[PDB]
């Protein structure tokens, strides 16, 4: 008969990367 | 009928960790 | 026809936010 429907959504992706360095401390 | 097509990609992953601390302030 | 396979793992997440402030400067 006809093809079945598309599969389920895949898994959520991997975490994003570590953020940028923070700002300098005060004098 | 044949097995169906692949499902769609899952969503983007979670945000990455906070970045590292900034450097020491000026003198 | 059986449901197709699951979709692929999703894309990476976004970067984390910038890190905390650096430590106070030296005397």
């Amino acid at each position: 008969g006809p093809p079945g429907p598309p599969g389920p959504p895949g898994p959520p992706g991997p975490p994003g990367p570590p953020g940028p360095p923070g700002p300098p401390g005060p004098p």
